[PDB]
């Protein structure tokens, strides 16, 4: 009773863009910052392209056009979308640069200039792209810090949707982030993912410390069905932390719903060192260029005049 999925596939040709350097390398894949320029549109838009190492792996191919799958079935401005792919020798995946990075890094870059209104703004945005996964009966199953993407300080949007699942859907875990019943039973929900959602949380108020830091993911599942849960940050009010606790709970259908974490941090939002004690909270300020300069040092291009960042760039 699934409705179809019309969603498009674009297919790039790779003479449209452009390597510039490497984000990241893993074995399974290099992801690299990129231009791309679709033919006669007079446009450059920055890219991250994901190039699987080698065409060698059934899985891996297999792997990575789900995720092209799933990117190009969603749309939603806390969501990461798929700009395209590019059948080469081996596939490439094609998404919009995300300028900042990952929250998990940027957040321990900026510890000392990260005020609670972009904590807990943060914390709305994700559980908006959340919610919007839920509507689409998606389960993320991945949710954490490190996946989550900063297109601005301002602006966050989530992603690796490789294991992602639809929900009643058959079928190196992260244990720390991982639901108790997802560990034991291999069961997924998106009440799984907020117990994820809360362990994201807590690494954004501890300004990107470890969960269980020091402790065999093998003990996890035994400390969990102690109850023993994650410690309260420092710069949390017990109104925060609960909300942590909440997600953390046992009964699944005890946590709190995506939809309502929207609404209790969006309140927390307009009183924000109300919930979060911050250090100089007034004082600190991030900083978020819009202009052609800042894109043309980030780059490496003489000329950003035409840049558009893939948001305003609609087919
Ligand atoms: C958590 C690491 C990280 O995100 N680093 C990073 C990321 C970006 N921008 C970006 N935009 C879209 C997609 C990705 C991306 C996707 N995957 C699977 C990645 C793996 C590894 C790295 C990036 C990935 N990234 C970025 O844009 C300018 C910069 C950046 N930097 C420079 C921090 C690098 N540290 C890992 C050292």
């Amino acid at each position: 009773g699934e409705a179809p999925n019309q969603a498009l596939l674009r297919i790039l040709k790779e003479t449209e863009f452009k390597k510039i350097k490497v984000l990241g390398s893993g074995a399974f894949g290099t992801v690299y910052k990129g231009l791309w320029i679709p033919e006669g549109e007079k446009v450059k838009i920055p890219v991250a392209i994901k190039e699987l190492r080698e065409a060698t792996s059934p899985k891996a191919n297999k792997e990575i056009l789900d995720e092209a799958y799933v990117m190009a079935s969603v749309d939603n401005p806390h969501v990461c979308r798929l700009l395209g792919i590019c059948l080469t020798s081996t596939v490439q995946l094609i998404m919009q640069l995300m300028p900042f990075g990952c929250l998990l890094d940027y957040v321990r870059e900026h510890k000392d200039n990260i005020g609670s209104q972009y904590l807990l703004n943060w914390c709305v945005q994700i559980a908006k792209g959340m919610n919007y996964l839920e509507d689409r009966r998606l389960v993320h199953r991945d949710l954490a810090a490190r996946n989550v993407l900063v297109k601005t300080p301002q602006h966050v949007k989530i992603t690796d949707f490789g294991l992602a699942k639809l929900l009643g859907a058959e079928e190196k875990v992260p244990i720390k982030w991982m639901a108790l019943e997802s560990i034991l039973h291999r069961i997924y929900t998106h009440q799984s993912d907020v117990w994820s959602y809360g362990v994201t949380v807590w690494e954004l108020m501890t300004f990107g410390s470890k969960p269980y830091d020091g402790i065999p993911a093998s003990e996890i599942s035994s400390i969990l069905e102690k109850g023993e849960r994650l410690p309260q940050p420092p710069i949390c009010t017990i109104d925060v932390y609960m909300i942590m606790v909440k997600c953390w709970m046992i009964d699944a259908d005890s946590r709190p719903k995506f939809r309502e974490l929207i609404i209790e941090f969006s309140k927390m939002a307009r009183d924000p060192q109300r919930y979060l004690v911050i250090q100089g909270d007034e004082r600190m300020h991030l900083p978020s260029p819009t202009d052609s300069n800042f894109y043309r040092a980030l780059m490496d291009e003489e000329d950003m005049d035409d840049v558009v960042d893939a948001d305003e760039y609609l087919i």
